[PDB]
């Protein structure tokens, strides 16, 4: 209804105000020396974590302009974490730097959309000379080392991780779940996974990771959109018998359908989590049958005269486990035929002895590679239940961050990285001083990271920074233990594909905000 | 129940005071070098968005008199935007123009009604001096390039309209689907479309256009008004059965069945949709045939003892697809016969053969038009489904900025085609010095949009808009590029349908406001 | 419940404070250059009207005193637009200058009962005066003019009216539909009206005009009052099928069935309207049965043991289409027989035939006048559905104003008209000077609307009075060119009905207003 609205710097003002809340509850967490939140839980006792994600999730104002601050660097510093499965905080303490100067270079006057270009010019820069510091990871050597170093050096989740990847590639498919006692299991089961994110949250069950979840569930392959729940009953109320868990994969569900099973979910009456198809076009109705003959099971397409009541229960496809993320589900062990599966493969293979292309070459040697090179499982082991979920933890972040140096190698952490690409890049320059100001700030901005460690652990930030910008390569300082030198060979790194993430996305909403002159929202 | 009023200059201002709020809000997003404005969001992360049109359907002040004046150029300038497919900002920062000085003018003691006149002379002088700065625009040379420059510059895009128009001709009918994959695909189906719109909003699902969509629906064809759904019952449950959804065309739907039905397209209980008859009289009656031939089924007219309920599934219409707009709906893919279809334009030009006048001439080779001409179907196609659900916005883009050319021409972009117009009738006068003034005013106004474009650049408007106003043509100021020449040769142009609407919209609502002396609403 | 009460003075300005908010706000229309008002509409954009009726309408102030004031004006403004079908904004404008210099008298210590019969002398005069200046208007010549300029000038129009009234006679029905198309349609179908509203508002449908509406509905004739609705179910629910609305002729509904009604129409559950049989006593009982004739099917009446429930569908009356307003129904297009309505009339002669009285012989061929007079449809024909429904606006506007000539002539409009009786009665007296005052009072605003016009128009009111009170006969001042003249010969006229009903009305609730020494209301 009726709504307020702030203009240029009246409003700007107000975003600041609202992002310093943001960013200053989530940077005292910085590294090792970092301090504690207490965030207070409804009933109970309260929650006390060092961790910035979890800080940043509960933060949320009262002013609604403050909060719009606030909302929006928060909505892309987590983009980063969901790219790299790290570096969050960082891009928000990034963010805080970038705007605090640019804002404040604006009241000095300067233009807006320069600062911008300016700014995004010394990042599109400090990418470039972040690719060149970063150092290579291939041999399962180092595979093997990455994945140990993430994971307080458990030398044990490192070799873990390398066994892995060995069976399935490094752009292979790896699952990690509980193990059945002490000593570790791996091996690979018939199974897939797809860019295909659930059709809603709440689905979630551990919110733990923000996923889903399920056992030995049911999957339903309909080639159509679904926003009528109508069409259900007969193989839905079929699957609140047998207990087990529906999965449903259809073009695409909505309204009515979607929120019907969005409340059900709380309602525990039937737990069913639905996603979109893969792809688009004639391609997804192929890989729509590519998981049905996986897991066993027909699709329901209108094509056919197939109606979603004419369909028992074997036409239904079943799976041991799946998991969907905020945009990746994945099937676990599939019921279909290790002989069925075999034979999909053979046409597959036989159409691209037909292959009048290039690109429908490349799309369909994608389709076998799916559906022919299966999953890794890793089962961790420990002596207890406790030590046990423990390191399934562990293993889980390890095996993210090991996929981050295989894509773009590793450079040095602590937040020396970023510091020593801004070293390089002091004599860049735009086209007028505007824009060389929107340099500078980026480049006085990605210090930010390193300061608010080293301040943390009670130091003096400027004398530690000089140092760091005096030495080359990755010379940092180890913060944990006050010393200089090598930080890749003191094992302080962070995989390149994060940093890279956390100054990208922390630039792109600084520059948004930078650029804004109004906001609306609604009155109080 | 109890109202508040207000009178003369109290309550303009008011007015005034509002639309200010609006005004202001969304024309900080002029030109190329626009600033963002952050458009909170109940619940989840803001919107920040450039998009003039996003930023006024939220604008609503809590003064209820300052509401109606931000409300009442809304509704106006929005109807710029749906006849031109653009324009909406520029209309409003326009009337911002004109009501201001205006207003002033009036507290300056000068008469209401003449600065009126003297706008609207001004306006109707403006209107001709911009079809003679037309430039024409009809060898599919040109539809291929306007259509590119409107989409950053595709030359795919603008090819792919022009083969389209090719096709259907340039009052053919076009539209615009998802591809099936890489590669565009184009060709003509059995369709037609009528200007009628939707019987109400809501029934939209695509606010994205703000329209409706249907996928394989039925048609229901009832020569006859509707306001009981109780007649609906027996061939509308029918239909919640196989899901297709319903399109009703009658010659009206009211209250009762009209509202039951709204309510219902949200509880997700059916979703159809309805709209008016064609054209009235006995011409109405006879073009619901031809969409029912088209659609293959039957009509159902009280004329002959057919009641709704004595009507099957088969006696009902049925199309791949349709589109309903605020004022036009369009079947695309007839199931109709592709021998009965041609039967029927059998008849109607051997109806042109006993053609005893003129008027009943054009009208009924206008319908064989429809009927016979098919609508064209353009089906974007890309690498991924992101990149492909992007492309086809921008050729739904293309596609609107296209049709506008081909009617009326192009003119220079930037504002400048407005500056030029004005500078040409310095020499313009009216029938007293009043009327004078509002010659003056409107003038003085045509320069707003191109001096605020400058002025988000940070430049100088005011040096800028003489050196505009120094050349001749559509020797303009690419504000993108700093460098002034000819506007249409760097590619920023505008449908001189869209600038002349614009202006005829503004100056239509700035008109009726400084003639306004009393406001009536509710008490708060 | 507990009240407040005023007296006297202090009761008297809460009132005229009132009627000034109401006068103040329509007045800025009264003719030509007159200026908007911006009525704000609960959710959507304003509505801007220059329509008097529609702003006095809405206005509703929150003081409870004040509020009367404005409210009384009102009930009495909007009888002159009843009677005339125009000059509310007059009777309005009229009033107010009456009552100010009126109460301003009595403050000056005079008397009220004086002041009013001052005033109603000075009018009773006004009005012969008035009828003096009025020039006839009996050729079709004439009536085809006068419905022509009421009509900015469309002479279709006019003839078209003349057209008609030439079939059914001055004294005859006429009656306005939408069109089949291009080209005006005219004829006379077996109907009938009479002098009853509806029994209710809500029922209309078409606020347009403020009017029912039904399409082939059926008529229900029972001769008794009916307040149970138990009473109705039989034949009502039997009604609910068909979709047939329903129209109830009965001596009265009251209460509960009536409420029942009332209620239903807007829950759209059957939209049926019931009006009074017409007249009383055994007259009543009769031409209920003429009704029942002229649309076949019968009465039922208790005299005879017929119930409302041994009552089955054929029983009940049916007709084309009827149409209620606030004072009278009209049945067009009836199933009755062509044959046995003329054995009806052929009785209702040979009544006359046994005529012992005069009063007698009158109400029976009065009789036979409506029923075997018929009733004249003109069908509105233009290009589009929207010239259309406006065209079809002007004639039934245009229908009306001829009317008013036809019946008492028609005089110099622009507010001349009464001017010019005033200045021709500057000589009359009364009993006593307060008396005196009272004539002086109401001849000094008689000169309000003219005034009022020319202010509107930016000039000067005295000169322009004073030049038109110099002239004599119909010289006035067509405020739209400037020019003085001969109004009717210039074209500004007004049927001398709406004149005489504007000041008539206007000095009655003045009259009353002036005489009020107490107000009583509730307590806020």
């Amino acid at each position: 209804a009726a709504k307020d609205v702030k203009f240029g710097n009246d409003a700007r003002v107000k975003m600041l105000r609202g992002v310093n809340v943001l960013a200053d509850a989530v940077k005292v967490t910085l590294g090792p020396k970092g301090r504690n939140v207490v965030l207070d839980k409804s009933f109970g006792a309260p929650t006390i974590t060092k961790d910035g994600v979890s800080v940043a999730r509960e933060i949320e104002l009262e002013d609604k302009f403050e909060n719009m601050g606030a909302q929006m660097v928060k909505e892309v510093a987590s983009k980063a974490n969901d790219a790299a499965g790290d570096g969050t905080t960082t891009a928000t303490v990034l963010a805080q730097a970038i705007i605090t100067e640019g804002l404040k270079a604006v009241a000095a006057g300067m233009n807006p959309m320069d600062l911008k270009r300016g700014i995004d010019k010394a990042v599109t820069a400090a990418v470039e000379e972040l690719k060149a510091l970063s150092v290579p990871c291939s041999d399962s050597k180092a595979i093997a080392q990455v994945g140990t170093i993430s994971a307080n050096s458990d030398e044990t989740v490192g070799k873990l991780i390398a066994e892995a990847m060995d069976k399935v590639g490094k752009e292979g498919v790896i699952t990690v779940e509980d193990g059945t006692g002490l000593q570790d299991e791996l091996d690979v089961v018939e199974g897939m996974q797809f860019d295909r994110g659930y059709l809603s949250p709440y689905f979630i069950n551990k919110p733990e990771t923000g996923a889903v979840e399920l056992e030995s569930p049911f999957i339903l392959l309909a080639d159509k959109k679904i926003s009528n729940i109508r069409e259900m009953l007969p193989v839905l109320e079929a699957v609140a018998k047998a207990g087990k868990p529906l999965l449903i994969i259809a073009e695409d569900v909505e309204g009515e359908a979607l929120a019907t099973l969005v409340v059900n979910t709380m309602r525990g009456i039937v737990k069913v989590a639905a996603v979109k198809a893969p792809g688009f076009g004639d391609r997804r109705k192929a890989m729509l049958q590519d998981i049905a003959t996986l897991t066993g099971g027909t699709v329901i397409s209108e094509e056919i005269g197939m109606e979603l009541e004419k369909a028992t229960l074997e036409d239904l496809g079943q799976a041991k486990r799946v998991v969907i993320n905020k945009d990746t589900t994945t099937i676990i062990d599939g019921v279909g035929e290790e002989a069925a599966i075999q034979g999909r493969v053979a046409q597959i293979r036989q159409q691209i002895e037909e292959a009048t292309s290039d690109y429908d070459r490349e799309k369909l040697q994608e389709r076998v590679a799916k559906l022919a090179g299966g999953v890794a499982v890793i089962k961790v082991g420990a002596a207890t239940e406790v030590e046990m979920k423990e390191k399934k933890a562990r293993v889980e972040d390890a095996l993210h961050a090991t996929r981050a140096a295989v894509e773009e190698g590793v450079v040095a952490g602590g937040g020396v990285a970023l510091i020593r690409v801004a070293s390089k890049l002091a004599d860049l320059r735009g086209q007028n001083e505007d824009q060389n100001v929107g340099i500078k700030v980026a480049l006085r901005a990605m210090e930010a990271p390193l300061r608010q460690i080293v301040l943390n652990c009670g130091e003096k930030p400027s004398v530690v920074a000089n140092t760091v910008k005096g030495g080359d390569g990755n010379y940092g300082y180890n913060a944990a233990t006050e010393e200089y030198g090598n930080m890749i060979d003191m094992g302080i790194l962070d995989p390149t594909k994060v940093t890279r993430s956390a100054l990208q996305y922390a630039a792109s909403v600084a520059g948004l905000m930078i650029t804004t002159e109004c906001m609306v929202t609604d009155l109080p």
